[PDB]
């Protein structure tokens, strides 16, 4: 009979706080906001038991996996509300032909530069590596981001080719990858190359550059909306502008809208409905939550009018026109996962570029029983090895305990007119009951090929 | 040289015991019946080996995997003796378009009810809820049964609707399920409101509710043949009648063929064929095993002739009318495990029916070597822990055992004139040998993505 | 800068080391040739990494893997010295269109017998069990060979029938493989007899069988050229036939065409290039790795001309006339996994023909979540259980370190006027600092499920 949120630790969620009181007393339903780590990994499993928050808000991608789970309930949203809020992005939350969620705000990454270190920024990826020399010599460095999400990265990835799943006649593919093709390698490696060159770090995440760019220990970064609020607070001249091109090639950043979903095992279904559909989505409410980290180009055509006026917004719009948007297929976890992995690893060189990208697609198939075989047989000559130690362990102990029990006894023997050892010290006695049941279980424990 | 039989304890065995002599004795062939747990696991196991029964009794949905795994003999049956058996029986048996067992009866769950605390059983499931009301303020429950396989709630859940694989011209679909449609969810909903309202418990199983309905404990129940013996030495007057409906339709039961199968590990192949086509085969034979435990509506024409007469039997029929015949594909074993987990995790409060039921469907389907891998590494990070534990273990053992040492040194310096501490207890010497090798082994121990 | 080579060592590397000096003093560059265990599963693992040889060895049917994990680069041969080798060699390396390495030399298994212990060779299977019986009355045996490698029994497993995957059209089909036909199954139960009537053992490997035949412990023997030399040196008169026949049919032999690949992550990629295309690949260089171990049918033609001409090899060709070229898909180190476990199981006995068999074909296949998952939950149940025992283990440890201080206690007050215990032994006092951290770690370690 409450209401509960979660969105992104990263977003305005104090900004939708507010909206949360507006609810509360107007209607007297206490709302609360929270915002979790992992919070798109969280969801899902504390969902699944019926726990969880009524209303979730991460970015429409991810929702088509929750729906296939079975997690979200399908919103209602009367004809007349589906014009308030633009077409383009209610398809961005269609799953299986239906509406798994709200459409907030649309996404995309811009270059982000500090105009006081660098009036006019790299108009190409190229030119980063000796544009970092110069001031990498006065102390700063060129370029800093996020390097742990391939979100990031991958606009880098997809300008000369990369790309996902596909999109076949109104119909994604999900054996027609492509992260492992010409372009992308191209990207990579150049990405590769700039850590390779000292340019870049790779053990370098989102506060780490956040708080660099900041500083002004760095010129440039890449980033969404919500960032701009902390630099606003830090009083450093930014400039929000198109992503440079790589092989004469705009970088291509996946747009994703932030959309708010029902938890299907939510009992206050229709408290949500109108949360959203009249607190929230609501020229008022945006506003709200935009005074606490921007949102970007919201759905809400009346909001979008007076924001799309905007150099930051007009930017990322040019930038999200310049990308493509991000699909709803279940099959999206798997692929981000599988590109996490190859840039972490070719960054970190545990991997190579042409190595990594190739498991990132090879990878996205069926592994046979013998592997699941393989891999099971093969963890038992591992637990197995485990036991005898522990087992070991246990025997030594004993041998230890007599041996102390042994000695024990002598004293008892010196110390016999005054009651043994814990009477002539005067203090509760000691004991060694010994027993390690677990150490039979694990020897009876039966092969894992059952 | 000799001939062994197994079969579900839950059957008539010490009847299929008796056969076992007639062939004994007229044969001089030793006969040996077994009936042990987890038979259906354990025979696959075993019989893999070249062990195992020549024989296996068992429905027949589950052979077509035996059969697969080639783990049993085709079957000679001469054309006149498959006239002797019902066609549609014949058919349960045949995989991969040969005959891989001997169907011996048809099975199907029925309702069974206390006719002296429930002259009139509900025909309804939606009615259960209310009438458990009154019997629970009079002591006793109204409906009790093992709700630790999928088979009993099974008729529930496809009453509305659910189905397992969808039978497309003569062939079953595998990409065709249908667990997690309407229906389904309806059945399951229903079933776990049931628990959810009191009026059912989840960690119920078969001697639980077995053992209430045979001491009145309760009024319903839900069971096959095999059971019916067990009332009669009760002194319970019950009744066995047609399953109830469930949104006006009526629960749509598996049902099975009991079959005996030959492993085709066996040396004895014909030993079996005489012993089941020529002695079990036979009214007589259906008829010493019927008098243990229930067979149902026999194979054997003759027999099945003066045992469709009988009420219990009539009405067994019409449910396995209302319900359908279990597939043979060697997809079962999993599709069952599936909701098994579904229908315990949605009763347990673990999963809700919608997230349960959901999983069964999506996961019948091949996991990607990335969640293979991701699973390897993430056991890794694993194993490795349970690895410093120990060999701290290890060491501390040590630092302990040298205390010791050292302790008892001053003790054979106080006792010197008596030969140490030993000499002086005049008793056999401890000794501290202390070594632990799996203690390296495990830390040469290689990584897992090997 | 420099240049390093990888070879099984069980072929002519100190062959190559030669043409590996023509190099080096004709050209400055310094090359290594190195040759480890478990050539073709290391090389993957370390060129994953960018480390490795530059150059491989090792039969085509691998590469086309290597080249799927995008581990080598192609090769560049000039249309003009694509005809300075034979054109089947080259297919035999040429994957997805494209060349991925150099053809060095086709190997096909052989029969090679003791002609001094048996002038005239078995031209059938079926008579070796009688014909080892004659032998052993006299302290020898008839045949041995490597039984740990499929490559070796295959060849029966074949002759009969059996197949990996069907050719279709130009085409191999992944989902037609027929390691469970007919012909199988009678290869290896004839192989496995062979076993279970004691003509033949099944812990028996390469050199447990090469230092029989050449010890003259036996008459014949499986082998590629690389072996002959040894035997020469053994001062064995041996020959060298067709392999004998099974149920009428040709043992057909897997053939393979040893190559040379690029390792991608090479950066000496021309190095090599024109150490295989104008040093190895030339008449003088395929005959100073000859020398050192038989590189059989050479794939220079000027080479294969004087090469063709000798027995030893005409029935190595015949061998691989009677045989089948392997394929190139990355589905071989499957395939022969599955056959490696099958025939071992089958061989020791852990495994029916039939089942094993089976297994091989069956588990070629997609694993579901839902095993993943079992198994996941599985070694859950496991991993926990290992935990407690630690667990308990350290507590002991406690338990008896609390003890031996306290009996210390008592100590330190017999030897007060000593200062103590330590004092009075004047030696280093020892120091009971227990403290297991993992402990903790893994008794909060999540669950597994994550
Ligand atoms: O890096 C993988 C990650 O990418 C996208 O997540 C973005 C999100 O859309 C933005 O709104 C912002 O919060 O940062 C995220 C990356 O940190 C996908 O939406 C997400 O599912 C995916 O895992
Ligand atoms: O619950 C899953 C289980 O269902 C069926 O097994 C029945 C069997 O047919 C009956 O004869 C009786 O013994 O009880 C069983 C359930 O306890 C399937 O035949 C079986 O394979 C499946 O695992
Ligand atoms: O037994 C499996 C194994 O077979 C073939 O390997 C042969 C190789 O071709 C020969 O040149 C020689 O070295 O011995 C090997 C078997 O020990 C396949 O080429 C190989 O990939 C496969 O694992
Ligand atoms: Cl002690
Ligand atoms: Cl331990």
């Amino acid at each position: 009979g409450k209401l509960v949120i979660w969105i992104n630790g990263d977003k305005g969620y104090n900004g939708l706080a507010e909206v949360g009181k507006k609810f509360e007393k107007d209607t007297g339903i206490k709302v609360t906001v929270e915002h979790p780590d992992k919070l798109e990994e969280k969801f899902p499993q504390v969902a699944a038991t019926g726990d969880g928050p009524d209303i979730i808000f991460w970015a429409h991608d991810r929702f088509g996996g929750y729906a296939q789970s079975g997690l979200l309930a399908e919103i209602t949203p009367d004809k007349a509300f589906q014009d308030k809020l633009y077409p383009f992005t209610w398809d961005a939350v269609r799953y299986n032909g239906k509406l798994i969620a709200y459409p907030i705000a649309v996404e995309a990454l811009s270059l982000i530069y500090n105009k006081d270190l660098l009036p006019n920024p790299p108009k190409t990826w190229e030119e980063i590596p000796a544009l970092d020399k110069e001031l990498k010599a006065k102390g700063k460095s060129a370029l800093m981001f996020n390097l742990q999400e391939p979100y990031f990265t991958w606009p880098l990835i997809a300008a000369d080719g990369g790309y996902a799943f596909k999109y076949e006649n109104g119909k994604y593919d999900i054996k027609d990858v492509g992260v492992d093709n010409a372009g992308a390698k191209a990207g990579l490696t150049f990405l590769v190359d700039l850590i390779k060159n000292k340019h870049m770090n790779a053990d370098t995440d989102y506060s780490i550059a956040e708080a660099a760019f900041n500083k002004g220990e760095t010129a440039m970064t890449i980033n969404g909306p919500w960032a701009w609020s902390n630099i606003d607070t830090s009083k450093v001249n930014y400039g929000v502008t198109v992503l440079p091109t790589f092989k004469g090639q705009p970088s291509k950043p996946f747009v994703g809208v932030l959309s708010a979903g029902i938890n299907a095992a939510s009992p206050n279904k229709e408290l949500a409905k109108e949360f959203l559909e009249n607190y929230l989505l609501t020229d008022e409410g945006l506003e709200a939550v935009n005074k606490d980290k921007p949102l970007g180009a919201v759905a809400l055509k009346s909001y979008e009018e007076e924001l799309a006026k905007d150099p930051r917004i007009a930017a990322t719009m040019e930038n999200a026109q310049k990308g493509e948007i991000m699909p709803n297929i279940p099959q999206m976890s798997a692929f981000w996962y599988a590109v996490r992995t190859a840039v972490i690893n070719a960054a970190s060189g545990r991997q190579t570029v042409d190595a990594a990208l190739a498991a990132a697609q090879t990878n996205a198939a069926a592994m046979s029983l013998a592997s699941g075989k393989s891999l099971l047989h093969e963890v038992d000559k591992d637990i197995s090895q485990l036991t005898q130690a522990i087992v070991k362990n246990h025997k030594n102990l004993l041998k230890i305990a007599q041996y102390a029990a042994q000695n024990r006894r002598g004293l008892d023997l010196l110390f016999w007119e005054q009651g043994g050892l814990c009477k002539a010290l005067q203090e509760q006695c000691c004991f060694l009951n010994i027993t390690n049941s677990h150490v039979s279980i694990l020897q009876e424990r039966p092969p894992l090929e059952n």
